[PDB]
């Protein structure tokens, strides 16, 4: 078995590091510059990577500057196995943040146009590769002109090969997901709005009837932890207090986490733990997809799970 | 004879458009992405090629991204003789702006180490092309690393060859050129503090005072125009009012197109009248380098010189 992530709208992220705060209609000087993967299944994959367990990345690409993302992804230990889009460059998000201070201001580029053979040879490439004992998570909103008809013949591809599916998504898309039937979803304290019900006021019955529809259900709340319903139980997943930097790409190194524990068939609680020990490492950095393994492993430790009668 | 600019740290300038203000620890989504040359240099002679004028540009670039470099230099109509350092990239400089505002952001990389070869290389260069009839244009701060006795070694070079030698520099670099001998220079109202005399109150005769020492010497003041000492004759000059949109680059633009009127052998008040035309266009534009020859022509016409006795 293995874990596939699908990262429709990819990018290379740009880190400028400045002095102090970010001054609009000013010069600020960047003191060096990193370099990352963008598009947050890579990010998962990434998370994946460190621990160890087997996982290649799916996607589309520019093939302009498809070395410099390779290189990228090398540097990262992701394999891939990316569809090319010819005269195009992988979108460039521009991540401004400084030594001195907290924030991170993003300036990302937009993506580009995937041709609809793309489109076609993504599907084929899911329908031949991905086997029922597989795990698929999708993460990231599509680019531009990648329609909610295209979404829909996604998760159906992916539906057909009888793996498990993950989505972490936003608005329609999101919407679409748990319409379609997918095992797991994540969604934060905000993008969750999508899919509750205005007549009903309680988060957790909102929860606990969506539950009915979705077999892993996570909503995030922040340094408030989660709230996790699986197999008719409810967990309220609360972490231990930490020295906040960077809370950017908190969800993506939950994501990562939560599914490697799926894939070593850890109980849910230990998953869960996993998951929040690993995300409240994440967000002790500076940057936004870094965890220390380190720190997660004993954070993990820390981490209170109380099951809501 | 011939113009030629030289770039010791030059940029390729990715202007990201976004909507409305730059929003610091927000994700500020990129509209569309365009690209310019960077390095003072580099923009003079694309300001002389605008003009149809013989020109060439010189200085050190990397050789990673070089390819791109000259791209955008071709789309410019720049004429080049680049020294290449091995194993770097030309430094990006970032500029955020909006189709909704008037101001820019600019977020610039550092720039590289110059080798000491190349270093050697650019001088040698220099006194095989450069010959008494032409003009040389030096502007812009050197590459971390390319001291001030290398910039010496530089002017001393140039000097030797007899030909014109303009430089658009500040801080110490501004003052040793001062102190070499140039014939031009073009410090704006706050760098021109670098080379005042503390004890002189009156900025006109700090001016007439080092008219002494240079045979062109321009100080620009912004919207007020600008002064310019020549033949001993001191010169106010005044722009017509225009509807500023981005100032930044409007010096220069009015180098280049200073250096052209000296090219052409217009008498100064008419090069005058023909720099506060062109950088009066610049400054009606959005980038940091753009300007409209159709309206610099008729600028110039609505430009007051008046002699200061
Ligand atoms: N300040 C914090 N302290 C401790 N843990 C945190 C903090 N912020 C986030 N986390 C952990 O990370 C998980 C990821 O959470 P959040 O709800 O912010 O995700 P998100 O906004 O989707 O993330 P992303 O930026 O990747 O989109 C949280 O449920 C929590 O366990
Ligand atoms: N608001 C304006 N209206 C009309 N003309 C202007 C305005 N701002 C600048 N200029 C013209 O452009 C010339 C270039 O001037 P300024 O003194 O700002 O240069 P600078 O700050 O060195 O430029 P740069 O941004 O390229 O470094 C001015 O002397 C003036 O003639
Ligand atoms: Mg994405
Ligand atoms: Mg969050
Ligand atoms: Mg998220
Ligand atoms: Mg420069
Ligand atoms: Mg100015
Ligand atoms: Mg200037």
């Amino acid at each position: 078995s293995l874990i596939y992530t699908i990262t429709l709208n990819p990018a290379i992220d740009r880190l400028l590091f400045i002095r102090g705060e970010l001054e609009k209609r000013k010069t600020n000087r960047v003191i060096k510059t990193e370099f990352d993967c963008g598009g947050k299944g890579l990010h998962v994959s990434g998370v994946l990577s460190k621990f160890g367990i087997k996982n290649e990345a799916l996607g589309i690409a520019g093939s302009d500057n498809l070395d410099k993302l390779y290189a990228i992804l090398k540097e990262k230990h992701i394999n891939h196995d990316f569809l090319v889009e010819a005269g195009t460059s992988t979108r460039e998000c521009f991540v401004v943040l400084s030594d001195d201070t907290n924030g991170s201001t993003m300036i990302p580029e937009a993506g580009f146009t995937v041709s609809q053979t793309n489109k076609d040879n993504l599907l084929k490439q899911i329908a031949k590769k991905v086997k029922k004992e597989d795990m698929v998570v999708i993460a990231g909103s599509p680019p531009p002109h990648y329609t909610l008809s295209d979404f829909k013949e996604l998760l159906r591809t992916v539906k057909a090969t009888g793996a498990f599916l993950g989505c972490d998504n936003s608005g329609e898309y999101l919407n679409l997901a748990v319409e379609m039937g997918v095992d797991f979803i994540k969604p934060n304290e905000d993008e969750v709005i999508a899919i509750l019900d205005e007549k009903t006021n309680s988060l957790e019955e909102n929860i606990r009837t969506l539950a009915e529809k979705i077999p892993y259900l996570v909503v995030s709340l922040g340094a408030k932890g989660s709230i996790c319903a699986h197999n008719g139980k409810l967990y309220q997943v609360i972490p231990p207090k930490v020295q906040e930097r960077n809370d950017t790409g908190a969800g993506d190194v939950f994501v990562g986490a939560f599914i490697a524990g799926l894939a070593m068939n850890m109980p849910i609680t230990e998953t869960l733990k996993v998951a929040t020990g690993c995300s409240a490492s994440k967000v002790m950095q500076q940057d936004s997809s870094s965890f220390d393994l380190e720190a997660a492993g004993k954070l993990k430790n820390q981490v209170s799970i109380i099951q809501l009668e």
